[PDB]
């Protein structure tokens, strides 16, 4: 069929600033920028830091680079490609069953450390930049020392679970909600992604 269209490529469109003592949210690319991004593959702009903010055509959420991979989740990703300088980067890394995907850090990101500390005290970076206090509960759950409406965790899948000394525990996945209150965290543990890799 000469009709069929193809997606678009995921696009980097800011970041989460945590070099300083203040966290907060950057934007590199508007919503024009990003829309003829994802249609080329294309993008020129120079990439900084461990969470990158990313959009589709549709949805916007997070990205994570741990050990040279920029992570992030299925649900929010699909299949797609990722826009680079060089035109679209095919995913090295796509598992379902899971809702993981990972592409080779971009150039000029910097990765994060899994995390071998053992600790359960951790903290959910969101796409706002809240650094939220969650205590770990299980190999893939932690709950939120302050909970609150889901509304404030929406768009902040695939953003890391730290540990006090900045590693990374996991990757944000899913909230478990009562009433539309967050109580606790699902996360892709950093182990399940050592041994994706
Ligand atoms: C398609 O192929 C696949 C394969 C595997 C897969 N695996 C999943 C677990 C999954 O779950 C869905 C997406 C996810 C998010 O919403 N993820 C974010 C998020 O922010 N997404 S996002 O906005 O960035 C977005 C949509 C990308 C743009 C983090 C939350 C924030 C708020 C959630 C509010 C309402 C939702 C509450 C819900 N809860 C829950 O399902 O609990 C289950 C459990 C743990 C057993 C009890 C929930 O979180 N999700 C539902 N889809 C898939 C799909
Ligand atoms: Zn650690």
């Amino acid at each position: 069929m000469a009709s069929m269209k193809k997606k678009g490529s995921v696009v980097i469109v800011g970041r989460i600033n945590l070099s300083g003592d203040t966290a907060y949210a950057q934007q590199t690319r508007g919503e024009e920028g990003c829309q003829e991004t994802s249609q080329t593959g294309r993008d020129k702009n120079q990439v900084e830091g461990e969470v990158q903010i990313v959009s589709t055509a549709t949805q916007t959420f997070l990205a994570t680079s741990i050990n040279g991979v920029l992570w992030t989740v299925y649900h929010g990703a699909g299949t797609r490609t990722i826009a680079s300088p060089k035109g679209p980067v095919t995913q090295m890394y796509t598992n379902v069953d899971k809702d993981l995907v990972g592409w080779q850090a971009p150039q000029g990101s910097r990765s994060l450390t899994p995390c071998t500390c053992g600790s359960s005290d951790l903290y959910l970076v969101t796409r706002h930049a809240d650094v939220i206090p969650v205590r770990r509960r299980g190999d893939s759950r932690g709950s939120l020392l302050s909970p609150r409406p889901i509304s404030y965790l929406k768009g902040s899948s695939g953003g890391p679970l730290l540990c006090p000394a900045g590693h990374a525990v996991g990757i944000f996945r899913a909230a478990v909600s009562t009433r539309g209150v967050a109580k606790a965290v699902d996360f892709i543990p950093v182990e399940s992604l050592e041994t994706t890799m």
